[PDB]
């Protein structure tokens, strides 16, 4: 038994996807027959992930080595995948800090990476989607837009800016068979959080395993998220069964956010 | 290809499901190998839907003819399906009117059908789900909990009451592999909205098609929702790939609700 | 200086107001020249509060000793104050417990007290406000409608039901110079709370002062709310300066709720 | 009667305040005895409004002619008012347009004016507020953060970015007697909307008065907001009676936004 998402043979541009949540989305789309173009900066891991997906899924896989948060990187991605049916927006997130230490340049860099980059990729791909009467955009954001994360003010700001803009464009382009939705991760078991736990353990004189355990104990689901399950939610949003879902912020966080809505 | 939801052979109790959104949920779950018990008041339609799901899905189908908004009906449903892995809560919705004409009996009827009935079925099934380390509850509610519907004050109130309570229990039971989420329909093309469009077309002296087209033009997606796609979202929430999603209100409305969140 | 709220000589019906937040609202309204009818069950305390407001504010004060959560109590309150310009809805809160121990009648009782009671008082007073082109309704609810409180499922449900219904009525009656808003307290230093901390101190063999300080340490403002400041926010909503505020949920909680919105 | 806000003799920096909502905030604070420093680019209207507030309120009024969205302008404002107790953040909003015509520079300018400028003024004033154990920051934003405005994508984005960041800093600084809240205008009767209706009428073959009338008819309160009542709400947030309100988004829109929350 398995659910046909109806997107085999379509094309997807999956940003920041040699590892982690982006990789999970690329894998899940390829599993459903989507030809995927994956983007990341470092060739070694990018080429390896592209080869793995090729050998596991049997779809066409393209790899673009670029910084997606530059105009030149966006142009390189679109040169490889010029008319995507499906766009998964993603890029590395901003550094932590106390708000009094954020510089103007820190703000601009976070806004470029996690707000203006997704917006520009939508701008560059939306006309083709509209012309074909089908389109799916999924933006990987953060629980930070629902409840601010203490040390991640740059995310609290930049990703909330993206989300507020997305609300408008989602409803504007909805008449044309295009949906635009955001996937908001709680804590997911990737290399990104291992850096955070490594520093937290060393500061607290406990093991990383113990620090991870203590964090899990505060999550209602009592675990971290997996890149696999994140990618499956992405694939569902990109399917022919989610065409009546647009402008939505899907929080995938094990219940950690306490708000009713 | 096709995505394996991992719930073949599980049991679901699907309330108010001979027609409409409930039937869509039952069929989508049966398509993934779930043995479904479906509940409705009218035996003829209920038996015909049960027979159709048997013929199409090949799963075990039980049909319980009862009023799910009564304790005798809830007991009869649970007697047939006493340890469901999956509970889909649903019942008929309240009648329209101006708030100054709502009677006390009106309020109790709406609160019983669309708040206390789902709560009682959760109370009666949660301990078995917890003991097995797996459970899925999906409550069919309404866009009325995000933005009040003019003439449906009884829904605006009763379903918001359910949602506020669900927020707490979803997080309370999450440590045990149980998730509880709400699916909020916008306008879906069922028999319930045909009653509204027939009375509109006849009153205004226009065709039903014209009356429906006027409403569609106000929806960003420019169509109504289908019971099939509603059921597919339900099936995803009930899957092994949605275990990190709980306490969430999933609005499926073609972008009609204008709020950013 | 001092801000003239423009409501001197108007009439207010203030429910559940011999003590606590309700008394704070009655005193703040009376300080602005509003003639207040205050309602509580216990005559001794009610009369003492009524006499203190008379002495300090110099307005007309009526005391009605009744149970506002019954139809007979509402009839008595409205007989004494049949055409209020201002209605402050309030009642005792529901008891704590685990949802598996809520009886069906526990739910009915909480729904009657904290949802249907304020709805019926609005229905009985809204026509007069509309006919005069001025009206203010303020409903005392709870932070429980923004984030569920663990042991207060009955509040999480009933007050959320009220709130969803209020959303519709507020926008329905806004053309007639009537506003309807909700005031959502976080933890406020009333007798209800003082009893709770007496139990915590005794259970832990610590002083009441230490038990209270333990809770304050988790609140961003690092204190509890005062009934006075709650009443002042109520009075501002009831003023001629808040006529463009309706359907709003004002959370007054020292930042304790972590959600962005 | 009249309510004492307890802020006579305190100092406020009120940005973008020779006209409109900013002027309304400055006048309301001055009316409660606050010494106000008002900032605007054009000297003619700035000096006239400063003279009016001096004559009306008898407080100290400083006028700074500068563009508050530049570092040099922020520095000039702070030179005049180096240790404000109260900061009202405000600046001119972004131009309208279709999202496909927004340039990278359009985005940066909107982000600078309506997100990074308020953030930098908070960073420059928060230390002193904390050191005195009292502070009030009110950010004038927009209903666009609750529901996107069709042609104002630059606002939908930039002001949502501010709001997501403010959520974190409000809770961070709350232990020190500082509150940070946002005031979200719906449509207010200022010079800003005259330009909007001047274009809306010129294209619709109706008068600006007719276009205004038709827009009013869609607002539940059936009118536009006044700068006076907006300023009064600002003054209440800045008072000693609002110290338990922080991190809140106060929507002042006559009920036009349809969302329950
Ligand atoms: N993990 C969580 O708990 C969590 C939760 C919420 C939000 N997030 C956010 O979700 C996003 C993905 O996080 P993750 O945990 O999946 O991180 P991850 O495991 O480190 O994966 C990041 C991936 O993106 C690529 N990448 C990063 N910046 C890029 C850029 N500018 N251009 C192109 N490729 C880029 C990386 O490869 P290269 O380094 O070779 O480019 C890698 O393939 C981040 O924005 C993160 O802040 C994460
Ligand atoms: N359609 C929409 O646009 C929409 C949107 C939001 C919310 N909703 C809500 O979603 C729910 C389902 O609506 P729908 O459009 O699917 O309606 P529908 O097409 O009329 O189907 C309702 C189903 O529920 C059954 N049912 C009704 N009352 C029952 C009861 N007391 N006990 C057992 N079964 C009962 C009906 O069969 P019997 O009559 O034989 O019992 C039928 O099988 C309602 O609460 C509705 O208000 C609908
Ligand atoms: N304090 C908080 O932290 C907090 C926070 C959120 C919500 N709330 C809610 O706010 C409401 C007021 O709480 P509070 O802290 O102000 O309580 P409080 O200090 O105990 O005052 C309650 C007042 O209401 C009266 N009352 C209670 N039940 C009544 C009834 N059936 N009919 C008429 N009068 C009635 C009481 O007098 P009699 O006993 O003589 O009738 C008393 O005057 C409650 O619903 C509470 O749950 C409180
Ligand atoms: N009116 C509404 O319906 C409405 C609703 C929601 C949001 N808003 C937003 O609220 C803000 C205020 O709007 P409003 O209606 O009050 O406008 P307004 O009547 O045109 O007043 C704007 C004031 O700000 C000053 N100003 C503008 N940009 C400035 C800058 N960079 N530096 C310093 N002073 C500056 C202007 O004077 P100078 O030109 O001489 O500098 C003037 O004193 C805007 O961001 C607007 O988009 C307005």
């Amino acid at each position: 038994h398995h659910m046909d998402l109806g997107i085999a043979g379509k094309s997807a541009l999956v940003c920041a996807a040699s590892k982690g949540l982006g990789r999970g989305c690329a894998e899940a789309l390829a599993a459903e027959g989507v030809n995927v173009t994956i983007v990341a900066r470092t060739p070694e891991t990018l080429d390896a992930t592209a080869a793995a997906i090729r050998a596991n899924a049997g779809v066409d896989v393209q790899a673009v080595a670029c910084d997606i948060t530059t105009p030149e990187g966006r142009a390189a991605a679109l040169a490889a995948c010029p008319q995507p049916d499906i766009l998964v927006n993603n890029a590395g997130g901003p550094p932590p800090g106390d708000f009094r230490n954020f510089t103007h340049d820190d703000w601009i860099r976070a806004l470029e990476a996690n707000m203006l980059t997704p917006i520009e990729l939508i701008r560059a791909t939306i006309d083709g989607m509209i012309s074909r009467g089908f389109g799916r955009v999924v933006n990987i954001t953060s629980s930070s837009v629902k409840a601010p994360i203490d040390v991640l003010g740059l995310s609290n700001g930049a990703r909330s800016g993206l989300t507020g803009f997305i609300a408008g464009v989602a409803r504007k382009v909805a008449p044309n068979g295009v949906t635009i939705n955001n996937l908001l991760p709680g804590i997911f078991d990737t290399d990104r959080i291992a850096v955070t736990f490594d520093a937290a353990a060393k500061a607290q004189n406990i093991s990383v395993d113990e620090a991870r355990k203590q964090r899990m104990a505060t999550i209602p689901a009592r675990r971290f998220g997996t890149p696999d399950e994140f990618g499956r939610a992405c694939a569902f949003l990109c399917s022919v069964h989610a065409g009546y879902i647009t402008g939505q912020n899907w929080l995938i966080d094990g219940g950690a956010y306490p708000g009713t809505y």
